[PDB]
């Protein structure tokens, strides 16, 4: 099945997913200097306060933080969306080293690890069909850069020792993503689509220009989590991000100057 190894990883996704070389894939680099800033751009609206968190699983390809999606707890509304956008999950990809990891790049520079905000829209009425939507998902992606230790990450990193294997998970209730965000909120967004199989076509991204911090113990102790399951050879989880895909026939919009 499909992963990040040499037999399996992403320039053999195309074999089962020919929608890789598809006209709106991500991740992308983000040229600065031709991404066009749009004055109709609104300020994202980011409201976490009744964020519900349930659950951190480890599904073998990264670690994700579930939350409640029944009802319009955690939204992010507003920016280049129409509509109410629930929070889902989150998760991260980072790399083996600081100098690699994320997967939009900025000018060609990559950060250590990217943080992915997935939620889907609501008009759809569940997740499984806005995947089969062009605006189904909004992802909000946030760089992290190798420094300071980040607070609010402290409670993540301390609960992956329980879910160093594929298929475990444990109870994570009362985790606020508000922790995780940078103090501007400015961004550049374009459309796009999921960075792991199926690849789908359904994302607007929404990718902040300020990285977070996080120390070096922070981010290796993610590198200690395992792609196998328990009882099989162990196989660090790390480097678990696609490179950049073609830009086609696509503007990045930013919404400052
Ligand atoms: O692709 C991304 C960003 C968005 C991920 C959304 C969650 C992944 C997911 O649920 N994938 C999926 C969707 C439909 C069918 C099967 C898997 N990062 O890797
Ligand atoms: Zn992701």
């Amino acid at each position: 099945h499909w992963g990040y190894g040499k037999h399996n990883g992403p320039e053999h996704w195309h074999k089962d997913f020919p929608i890789a070389k598809g006209e709106r894939q991500s991740p992308v680099d983000i040229d600065t200097h031709t991404a066009k800033y749009d004055p109709s751009l609104k300020p994202l609206s980011v409201s976490y306060d009744q964020a519900t968190s349930l659950r951190i699983l480890n599904n073998g390809h990264a670690f994700n933080v579930e939350f409640d999606d029944s009802q319009d707890k955690a939204v992010l509304k507003g920016g280049p969306l129409d509509g109410t956008y629930r929070l889902i999950q989150f998760h991260f990809h980072w790399g083996s080293l600081d100098g690699q990891g994320s997967e939009h790049t900025v000018d060609k520079k990559k950060y250590a690890a990217e943080l992915h905000l997935v939620h889907w829209n609501t008009k759809y009425g569940d997740f499984g069909k806005a995947v089969q939507q062009p605006d189904g998902l909004a992802v909000l992606g946030i760089f992290l850069k190798v420094g300071s230790a980040k607070p609010g990450l402290q409670k993540v990193v301390d609960v992956l020792d329980s879910i160093k294997t594929k298929g475990k998970s444990a109870d994570f209730t009362n985790f606020d993503p508000r922790g995780l965000l940078p103090e501007s909120l400015d961004y550049w967004t374009y459309p796009g689509s999921l960075t792991t199989p199926p690849l789908l076509e359904c994302v607007t991204w929404i990718v902040l220009k300020e990285p977070i911090s996080v120390s070096s113990e922070q981010v290796l102790k993610f590198r200690k989590l395992n792609f196998n399951g328990e009882g099989e050879p162990e196989e660090l989880m790390v480097d678990n991000w696609r490179p950049a895909q073609p830009l086609k026939n696509r503007q990045i919009k930013a919404s400052f100057k």
